[PDB]
């Protein structure tokens, strides 16, 4: 008999964020070989038919992870390290550390993620790069540089780095920056004030996923400053659109873009990001940095094909059964 998979995701049904997107897409991808359902907590009324658990975020789903582990000791449990659990919580949070213990498998969303796990947990760690649909790569104009950052405003995304970079460039009309993401910490008020002082910066608020991918595809560069990432959706969405990236040098980003990528800046170093934006703009009048990055990003694009994520999921599913 086919397994009955239950995905635990802390996102609210229908929400437009990474946690919901992973869960829905994993459900669609595993449905050829198993019955799949997504819940916010476990157990529930239908819990006794479940045979495999895939739980997102070792701390936020901790109580559901522990209920499963106590209900099925030694069998069927995979814990997915979404970012903040892995680069924050497992250093000191007791529940985060418990879920690492109890899991049969540990899923990290890029290659560098197991490095951040304790050594006794690496043997059961598994990499599942995420996937996304492609968009055709558009030729873009050389007359100005348009940059986009996408992420609901949370401190973990370090929007202050984009804020400060925008200011360093307050006086350049040939460089434009659009910021997509809900207000989400008072960072909204900081974006409105920036937008008023520097007309080259625009905070678009939250945008539905289709329009967001369109703007990623239309922009010259995606910018991503996060202090930590499990493996950000927005970066593969750019890569699979032919839109290169500039990103903070953090393991979550470096696992996605490559160890040798030429588009990193030290995290929170706003000046280093402004200079990358300047070098990208300078290269349009002349191969410049933009095309180097694009060449490097085209080499990363196959990592985010849906057939490859499903194959990784299939094998993980066998191992939990
Ligand atoms: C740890 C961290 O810092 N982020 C993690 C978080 O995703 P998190 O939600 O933080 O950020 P992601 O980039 O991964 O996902 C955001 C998704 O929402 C969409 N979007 C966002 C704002 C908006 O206004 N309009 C819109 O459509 C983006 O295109 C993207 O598809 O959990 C994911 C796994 O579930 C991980 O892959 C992320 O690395």
């Amino acid at each position: 008999s086919n397994p009955s998979l239950v995905i635990v995701s802390p996102a609210l049904p229908g929400a437009n964020n990474g946690n919901w997107r992973t869960a829905q897409r994993w459900k669609a991808l595993l449905s050829p070989v198993c019955s799949a359902r997504v819940v916010q907590q476990w157990p529930d009324a239908d819990a006794s038919a479940d045979t495999v658990m895939l739980a997102l975020h070792a701390r936020r789903s901790a109580e559901s992870i522990a209920h499963w582990a106590h209900a099925h000791p030694g069998r069927g449990l995979g814990v997915v390290l979404t970012g903040t659990d892995l680069y924050q919580d497992i250093g000191s949070d007791p529940q985060a550390q418990r879920s690492l213990q109890l899991a049969q498998r540990l899923v990290v969303l890029q290659a560098l993620g197991a490095e951040a796990l304790p050594p006794e947990c690496r043997a059961k760690a598994r990499v599942v790069y995420q996937s996304t649909s492609a968009r055709a790569e558009l030729p873009k104009s050389a007359r100005q540089l348009r940059a986009v950052m996408v992420g609901h405003l949370r401190q973990v995304k370090s929007p202050q780095t984009l804020f400060d970079a925008a200011r360093l460039l307050c006086g350049r009309e040939d460089i434009r920056i659009d910021h997509i993401g809900d207000a989400g910490a008072g960072l909204g008020e900081l974006a409105r004030a920036l937008a008023s002082d520097c007309p080259g910066y625009r905070w678009l608020g939250a945008l539905p996923h289709a329009q967001t991918r369109q703007r990623i595809q239309r922009a010259h560069v995606l910018v991503h400053t996060s202090a930590l990432e499990g493996g950000a959706h927005v970066i593969m969405e750019a890569v699979r659109s032919g839109t290169p990236v500039l990103a903070s040098r953090v393991p979550g980003n470096v696992g996605m873009l490559g160890n040798d990528y030429a588009g990193y800046f030290p995290h929170g170093d706003a000046a280093a990001l402004a200079a990358l934006l300047e070098a990208c703009r300078a290269g349009q009048g002349s191969a410049g940095l933009l095309d180097s990055l694009r060449t490097q990003c085209a080499l990363r694009a196959p990592l985010f094909d849906p057939r490859a994520e499903q194959a990784a999921l299939f094998q993980l599913l066998n191992e939990l059964q």
